[PDB]
């Protein structure tokens, strides 16, 4: 099965402040990967797909570049509303699993 | 877009009573639907995949049937560490949701 590698663990941002997060498949999806905004007391929300593409309704603060293995998740502009543990899954090859390791946090 | 509906609401169950829940699709999916559990403080964990295919892993408690739009997730003996928030996510067309309609809360 391929496992959704996130990294930093923890990375803490304040509003402004530019993130990026890296997430590493086990085995190359081709492209197939998805981000997802997990806020506690709601189901994640899908932000970026194709390891790339936003999906309708996501802010331009959100950017999402990567192909197979690495997947780049940067936040271009840190809001107080983008507060959440963020994760990745892919969709090529069953089981899917999401990235279990990065938390963000809000600097000051 | 298909929209996971996940029903019903919200139900309450003890430890060994039934549960029943049943997500339908917006469009169909053929039969791609994976239902996770979240249990506060880790990731969405994949407890069954394909709609009906168990996860290894998986006790034979939790089983799940149906096909394109139908969708049912049953719990034959609910468990204490299994009081979770339920969820069914199909990726057959983007974009992908998940159905967090149902929460499930124990009995006593």
């Amino acid at each position: 099965d391929i496992q959704m590698t996130q990294s930093p663990s923890s990375l803490s941002a304040s509003v402004g402040d530019r993130v990026t997060i890296t997430c590493q498949a086990s085995q190359d999806i081709n492209n197939y990967l998805i981000w997802y905004q997990q806020k506690p007391g709601q189901a994640p929300k899908l932000l970026i797909y194709d390891a790339s593409t936003l999906e309708t309704g996501v802010p331009s603060r959100f950017s999402g570049s990567g192909s197979g293995t690495e997947f780049t998740f940067t936040i271009s502009s840190l809001q107080p509303e983008d507060l959440a543990t963020y994760y990745c899954q892919q969709y090529d090859n069953l089981p899917y699993t999401f990235g279990q390791g990065t938390k963000l946090e809000i600097k000051r």
